[PDB]
């Protein structure tokens, strides 16, 4: 059949291990690429990069093989403005610094100063004056889940599809659909991202398939039409 | 005579063994790169419009079985779980839990398996025995009494599929299939690329 | 759950050898990433921080090379004319006050060179200029600021980073996680692509490699919080 | 204090070989470049990229070091259109031809004829009818400048200094001038320019920087603030 | 049988957040515009159409009343009325006379600084005397001459502002013109147009200037409908059911 | 031969599918144009070379009408008409009773009567008022002002609805005017525009101004016949043969 | 010498293919204009404009007539004229009586089918006869009732098509105007242009309009010619000479 | 309430670096305009919108003022009025007649340069000379011929000169107009509109033309207040003060 596709294919995973498939999402930009060259002769080579318009950590997480950790202890960064310093050369703070905390002036020199229980913290005459602006950073204990990698290993296998939809050319109906049906896939280790002012991020998730045992299938293509 | 070339290539594929003449008179691009190299030059590139299967079937060597049931997924949404006790899905699994989750006041769901009856392909690591002869069509229009005299056409006998292919696959602004060749001198002749001009007043 | 983003960070940088804990502006871009290479083992993960500021300062190129600044140095710069118009006496006179060889540009493209003198009146030639004809002049002025100059190797700083930026709920559009990213100890790079084009902020950018942890072999984290505590 | 800079710069060359220096900045983008060597890890090389909104022949010539010899004659092609052909088939060129000359007819035909004292070309029946118009070409000396390029002579050793102003980000007024200046800088032969049709050339000259004989520098960041 | 209609349509606006059927007032002209968006999609030898995905159909809207009203600007930007409010607004005196003292003497209540001009052009400024008199420089003007004051006084009345956010509230939009038979000369059908899920966009323009055409524009989008998918509706209503 | 025209045309439609005839009628204005686009620069010391790509040539068709007629739109928009349906539209009434005595009686139809309405400037809303002849809506006092009143009324007609169902119908098009012989004031000859092979296109605009004519407005897309590969037709006539 | 002109000139063409020359007949407004494409180069300390650089000519055309012929249509699509062929046209007949006998007669030649119309609106289809009577059916149409007919019928003439291809052929184009004296009003001059290497562009629009005629615009368009670089030559003449 | 507006807009400029309040004349005409943009993101099957949105809002301001004035022409740009100063202008003579001596005599001050033009158009140059008398070939003009010369004269009076790379400084504009009752025929209220923090753009065209004013504009850009996040205020008074 001579027909036609348009838009994007929806990914589909496969858990083995135990059993638990992820993604009952969708994602934005899914490609394929096959080249074998490499005059021992090279047998295939492949690659995938799926590539949602979403942020969601279980997609980083796969790349490395760790534990998504619950509600623990991590030291984070602060900061604080529009601090006015007194007639007494004092200032006190809002937050709950738990670091030694550091304040700079209007031209650029900074003060360090240690923790102080009272939260009112003095000020030296010739770091500022009184009726100045201040700013104070620390670090702050907040709780939330963790995340973070370690070294480089090889983790937990996950599979991969490829489901989109097909339009008849002459009639412009819904004829038929296409599954690609990747068997002995694993995620790949290599996750690389960027973080730019008033765009998408488009976060790149890549795998690498391996060829099936009993079967020796490592990229199947299905068509499957809507009459039957 | 002097002219310029302002439409596309038209495309005929032809078996050495056989022999099934298949065309098409909607592509995009039909391009023959040349190089030297220690020599490969006749790296062929065809861009066409039309979603097919014999043509990614030409790329690969295997057939494309009919009348088969392997596997798919699939999913739903809307509203799933509910009824406080328990929830029900619809559809034919192949491959409950009121708590870890909302009591049943929210749309939870997941994804279950599904088969279909569809065409198969085979991506194999073998089978790369076959010949293939193609054929160019392109008109020139010439620049003093805005007519075609001359159709150009470009063959290259002794042609074979090269194991590239490269396709992208994204949201609504096109699709542009392409099919890859590679060209060897001919056995009797050492000939591998041709062109060749038409002539109307003959 | 699923979320989106469309903002910077909040880069702040800190000093391993002491409390300097300096830095704290509005960046333009960020990013890192990884490769796989090869010698005998690669045995290889290389973190290459990536950050570009909206703002230039020589503080933030500072610790990008060795060495320390020089504040109130004298230094020797160039310094050109334009203008300048040659009497009737085929002379010339400048208001500024050169300490080397003053060259001297005509119309023609030609150039001439006279030494500096104290009188404030040069000669020409009148092959290279003629009378009422405009003059442009170059010398060089003496200036004293702030002196900065590299040298080879000599890397031995180790810094913290940290990245912050907030989430945002595709749902109700509003803040649901604050993603946080902690650094372990890192090197400062010897890359610098900076350029002064035309009508176009030159955004300088600063390179950091990320090297494992002495205890917690650790480099990268990633820390994830929510309004709900 | 952290400023804006946004301008190009007013750079200035001067040559080792007898202190010539010359030429006043108007450029288009100017930049520097540094990085680390791998084979002697330890290696800063410097590489300039300055691009130049007009052209210049001299900014051609210290690229390809060799002389500026005038005033020599030169033999250029030169291409007469709009030519007649009279029934006697005999037409003097306007034009002055030195080399041979060739006549082109519609349809495109080729017939060399050997210069004439007289000027007055015989033209062949065969190759064109009477009251028929053709084209000729043909070579023409002319005066003027010359340069050339060879493929030794390597030397020469220039000085390079940026100058550029510091805006202050609150007052709006130049803050401070910065100065980039380089020294013991040499020549790197790449420069592809290419003219077209709707776009500036834009000619860009590359260089080599290396450290002093007795400082051991290469490259300086001086900064001067305006009020001094 | 035909019809011809010549007469506008009475507007009516019905909020879709509450049961806020209001604006039965009469304009002076009303329209609306349908079109739709092509992509095509290349084909070859020059015969390019082949198979078109075609989609997004919209239709505008467009309502000019003949009459102002504070009111009809809150649905092109989602806003409240704000009444009694102490606001600030300048104010111009004229015909102000100075003795021979050069004092010139107000009847007005400032708030702030007053500014004098004389004959020609000349700004002065002067803090707010709670006498009323304000001495005059030499330099300024002579005696006996005419001057103007121009100051900031306040005033309460029924303030709206106008920000980028909160654009959420739908209306229903429904038309009603009378048809008229072409051969018996009297009425014969009634046509009602409706626009179900119309969302207001922001196209404000005025010119005000003069009582020429002032013609307050309000503009109107129509988006999709949940349960029913159609984007508007016409209705013939004769006069005989 | 040399000939002018100065009137109308005559519109002639047919469908492809059956065969009905509709719309013998007349109108005051009938065009259609060509689209042509592409041609380049393709510069190079500012030479200009055969500045041509010579594809697309679409054309397109613009009739209009001196009547309304519910099949025209529907016909341009195809899709069924819902005779005998009940739709709901507002009405107004404007004095029934003196207003010193808080007691309203509406008379006419009393489904879904509410937001009544002050004379000067504020809302009167009663908020909810559905009653069977309801006499008694207290509200505010309101003594004497003018009365004021809106309804909800259900009546019966036409009905056609607007929605994106993917119109695929072919006609052809038929022209007919008559010339004038420039020398003898006769019509010298009838000429007549074929269009076979026209689909219908989604542009409809319209307005509703205060004294006019509607003369509704549609859009039609030639294409080319699958067997003579032609979309526009000129043949004309003299009525001496 | 200083003068003007308020006249509009007359046209002259040449077809450049072999040797033909057309429409040497009075038109009733003609125009062109030149425009250039624009850039600008920037550079230097503060970005101050250095230089003024801009490349890229062209030349469009306008002509308007007060006349139409299809000989002058075929201007912008360049074809043969075939003359005499057997086309197919559509007839009103009007004035249909039905005898007591509910039998309708008919006046005409009909080809493919006859469509009856009654005088409420309703429309009765029904086949093709030779006789050309008619048995109306009783409920559509009593005795002594008016009725129509329309049907197609057979006409000979000349016809022109419109082919999916597109063809334009380089043509000639020649202005004839004569200036005014500054002060004794006499004709000073006369003032040719002459547009070589020019070809038409495909845009025509023809509105049938009623009260006036639509008056036909041609569109062409300039090119510049590869013999001695030159596209646009404006020659004026001299009465004493 | 239903309120018609009937009269112009006072324009009030107060400037935020100082205290002053030029322009308060009456102007001639005012206007002002709103449009809205975003962008949306895209996604999987269907490419249906993401329904995450960056929107952001923009208001242009224009006046009309039937009045020159030339603080007002530097209003636009961040530059002074400079003073009495010395300048250069061209100055032409007319009707000048040659004597039989081929000289003329001048009744001007030349300071460059003084060139004769004569009926045919001939152009002639020759120095200034100190006893005003010049000397003219026969050849351009014989005894008692009709002459005209053009030169230039120095000029002293106040310059402006404006500048592309100055421009700084905030404004803040206040509108006031009347509101007519359309019953009472009186003055109901009065309408005030207010941009606080309105940065000041140059977009500035005049015309000058052969009859009628110049009518200047000058165009604004509104930025939302760093205090109030405000642009535009919009206040309805009443005679109830």
């Amino acid at each position: 059949m001579k027909t036609v596709i348009q838009d994007t294919a929806d990914v589909y995973f496969k858990r083995k291990s135990d059993g638990k498939l992820v993604f009952t999402a969708e994602a934005q930009t899914a490609s394929f690429s096959q080249a074998i060259s490499e005059e021992l002769k090279s047998e295939k080579e492949i690659n995938l990069t799926v590539k949602n318009a979403f942020f969601d950590l279980e997609w980083l997480a796969m790349t490395q093989g760790e534990t998504i950790q619950e509600e623990t202890k991590v030291k984070v960064f602060d900061r604080e403005h529009g601090l006015i310093v007194d007639d007494t050369n004092k200032v006190t703070l809002k937050g709950k610094p738990v670091s030694d905390v550091t304040f700079y002036n209007k031209k650029g020199l900074t003060y360090k100063i240690a923790v102080s229980t009272d939260g009112t913290y003095t000020i030296p005459t010739a770091f500022a004056a009184a009726k100045d602006k201040l700013t104070a950073v620390y670090q702050i204990e907040k709780v939330g889940r963790r995340l973070a990698i370690k070294a480089s290993k090889f983790s937990e296998r996950y599979e991969v599809e490829y489901r989109t939809i097909a339009y008849n050319p002459d009639t412009e109906e819904v004829y038929s659909d296409i599954y690609i049906q990747f068997p002995n896939v694993s995620p790949s280790g290599e996750f690389e991202m960027s973080l730019e002012n008033g765009n998408a991020l488009a976060p790149e998730i890549k795998f690498e398939a391996l060829a099936d045992t009993d079967t020796d299938e490592m990229a199947v293509v299905i068509e499957a039409s809507r009459d039957e």
